[PDB]
């Protein structure tokens, strides 16, 4: 691949879509690809989105007998997602960047290993969900390979902040303890680079730390600039 | 793919590991692939097998909670352990044979399919199995795509006899009534070709029918005579 892909990482209602929808904007060879789990929240026809509606309630109902099919649809849809992206854009484009909102990679050591912690995932499942993680990636992955990271930071109380603002129903009793757990994660992944995974270019992959706790919407440019910045060094 | 693939098809029981192991021997240009989910039954600690194992104990013991989980993971199994042998077997060989034990469209059509109409599986559940086996195949498949199917045919009656006989304990308790459900799948897959799937070259797969009511361990040459003859074929 020749397309820059860049992930942007960071906590729920951290500012990443916001964030990720400015950047579009800014640039025709600017590319995004929103994460399909965000498409499935709101209230058009696709089987996709029937599917994620569904696992998607349904898992707020109940995690311990859906944190599986969640996490392993949520994956697939965001791998054939950033594929269809990489494939079918930026084609004529100089400077070509891939803006990924979020990656496989905080699907895994995020998100589902969040769930297997907080035992709505057992053993089997985690293990099975790790090796078709592995063998998916292993496979397909080879034109995902980030080369960069942005990381929006942003304290828990901010993200809690951030929930109410955003007014989404099912998410108004998502406790600070919560945001909490997925923060310190984060910082372990990103900022102390403590987190081993099991995909070795991981380990020197450039990160961009993002101070976001200051509202960006209308004030912006320096955020721009440090990711542009960012951008000339990969 | 200068290899042939061949994938032996038929109901639990009807001989198919068997003749399978029977072929193996037959020549050096000839190879198997076993079903993953064969592995995985006995005892006597691979991460597969561990988890293979795991699952397939919860499906016995609870199939409408783990029957997405089974199967996903059955499915990806049989995908990798083919690729496996697809590029590693059979490069010196002239007359290159690859058997697979079943297939990923058993593993949805007859499986998968029964599953969701013991609803086992939901409309969730079955959509996003069926996806994910659509895409998974579509990129992965192509090197996969068999070129013939050999149908092992057997009564429901002779089916659960050599259940009886491989006195394998979690068996045993299976009703003729299942194994006729399986059949009549099996019947109307390979024999009536009425079963219309979502690959189309699967129309125009040359199928093999083989009888194989009467025990073949010791007395087995025609049924390898019409296997050569069938191979010539293709
Ligand atoms: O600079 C910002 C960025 C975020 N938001 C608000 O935070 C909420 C959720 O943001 P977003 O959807 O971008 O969060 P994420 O996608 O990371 O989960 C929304 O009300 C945004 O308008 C904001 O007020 N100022
Ligand atoms: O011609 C045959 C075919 C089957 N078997 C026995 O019946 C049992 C079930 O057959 P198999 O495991 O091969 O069934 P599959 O699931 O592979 O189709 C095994 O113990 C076989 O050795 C047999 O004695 N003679």
């Amino acid at each position: 691949t020749r397309i820059k892909k860049i992930s942007i990482e960071g906590n729920i209602a951290a500012g990443k879509s916001t964030f990720v929808n400015i950047l579009k904007q800014l640039s025709e060879d600017w590319e995004v690809v929103p994460e399909p789990v965000a498409r499935w929240s709101n209230v058009e026809l696709t089987m996709e989105q029937k599917n994620g509606g569904n696992v998607l309630q349904m898992m707020y109902e109940k995690p311990e007998r859906w944190s599986f099919t969640f996490q392993t649809y949520a994956c697939l849809s965001r791998i054939r997602a950033q594929l269809a992206s990489l494939n079918g854009k930026l084609k004529d484009a100089e400077k070509p960047v891939l803006f990924f909102e979020r990656s496989v990679y905080s699907d895994r050591y995020i998100f589902a290993s969040n769930l297997y912690e907080s035992e709505s995932m057992n053993e089997t499942e985690w293990t099975i969900y790790q090796d078709w993680h592995d063998w998916m990636n292993n496979q397909f992955g080879q034109s995902l390979e980030l080369d960069g990271i942005i990381y929006l930071q942003a304290t828990p109380e901010t993200c809690l902040h951030r929930i109410y603002l955003r007014g989404r129903n099912e998410e108004q009793g998502i406790p600070l303890e919560y945001l909490e757990k997925l923060h310190y994660k984060h910082e372990s992944w990103l900022l102390h680079r403590t987190l081993k995974t099991n995909f070795d270019y991981l380990q020197e992959v450039p990160i961009l730390t993002l101070d976001v706790n200051e509202d960006f919407k209308d004030k912006y440019e320096s955020l721009v600039e440090k990711v542009k910045e960012f951008l000339s060094t990969l």
